[PDB]
C-alpha cells in the first residue's frame, strides 16, 4: 500500500471540509473549502516547490443573483527554514509570484493573528525574529501558517484568472493561520489595491470521517 504517514495534518488532509464566513464591512457571507491534496514540505527537493496545499473555495449568497461562486486554489504552508514569514525570501521562482508581499505587509498580517510574542520583532529578518532553532518544528507547532491564492474559476469550463466579476474580484490572496487543536482557520485577504484585512473565519465540518 502507499504510505500516508508525514504527508497530511490532522486538520489538512483531503476530503476535509470547512465551513464559516467572510466578514467584509460589516456583512457576513458563507464560505465553503474542500482541501482536495496536501503536500507538506518536509524538506527541500523539487517537490517542494510545488504547491503544498490545493482545494477549492466556495463563496454562497454574494449578490441576489450570484447565489454561487466557485474557484479552485493553490496554497503554501509556512515552514520556518524554506519558506519563512517574509516573502521576500521564498524560493526565486516565478511560479511563487502570486504570494509576494511587502515585507511590512507581511510583518503586520502574520503579526494579527496574536499567536506569537509581543518580543523580538524584527522588520528585517526573514522569518522576523519569531522563529529560532530551539522552538519545535512547524509540523509540531500549535499554528500552521499559509497562503492561498485563487487559480482557476469556473462555471462548467475553467478560466484563469485581468478578470471581472459583480461584487467579486480575484487579484489578491489569503494569510492563513489554522489551529492544530481546535481546527479553527482565520484569515485575511490582501491586495495593495483593495481595502485591507477583510476576515476569513472557518472550522471543519466532516471531520467525523
Amino acid at each position: 500500500p502507499y504510505i500516508t504517514v508525514g504527508r497530511h495534518l490532522d486538520f489538512l488532509r483531503p476530503g476535509l471540509r470547512f465551513g464559516g464566513s467572510q466578514s467584509s464591512k460589516y456583512t457576513y457571507y458563507t464560505v465553503e473549502v474542500k482541501i482536495d491534496t496536501v503536500n507538506l514540505p518536509l524538506y527541500k527537493d523539487s517537490r517542494s516547490l510545488d504547491p503544498h496545499v490545493t482545494g477549492t473555495f466556495t463563496i454562497k449568497n454574494l449578490t441576489p443573483v450570484l447565489d454561487k461562486v466557485v474557484t479552485l486554489f493553490e496554497g503554501y504552508v509556512i515552514n520556518y527554514n524554506q519558506f519563512p514569514l517574509c516573502s521576500l525570501h521564498w524560493p526565486a521562482e516565478e511560479t511563487l509570484d502570486p504570494y509576494m508581499a511587502q515585507r511590512e505587509s507581511d510583518c503586520s498580517h502574520w503579526k494579527r493573528f496574536g499567536h506569537f510574542g509581543s518580543d523580538n520583532w524584527s522588520l528585517t529578518e526573514r522569518n522576523f525574529g519569531q522563529y529560532n532553532h530551539e522552538s519545535a518544528e512547524f509540523m509540531n507547532q500549535r499554528y500552521i501558517y499559509l497562503k492561498w491564492k485563487e487559480r482557476f474559476l469556473l462555471d462548467d469550463e475553467e478560466q484563469e484568472n485581468n478578470h471581472h466579476l459583480e461584487g467579486a474580484s480575484f487579484e489578491g490572496f489569503y494569510y492563513v493561520c489554522l489551529d492544530q487543536l481546535t481546527g479553527s482557520v482565520e484569515g485575511y485577504y490582501y491586495h495593495p489595491a483593495c481595502e485591507l484585512f477583510q476576515k476569513l473565519e472557518l472550522v471543519p465540518t466532516n471531520c467525523d470521517a
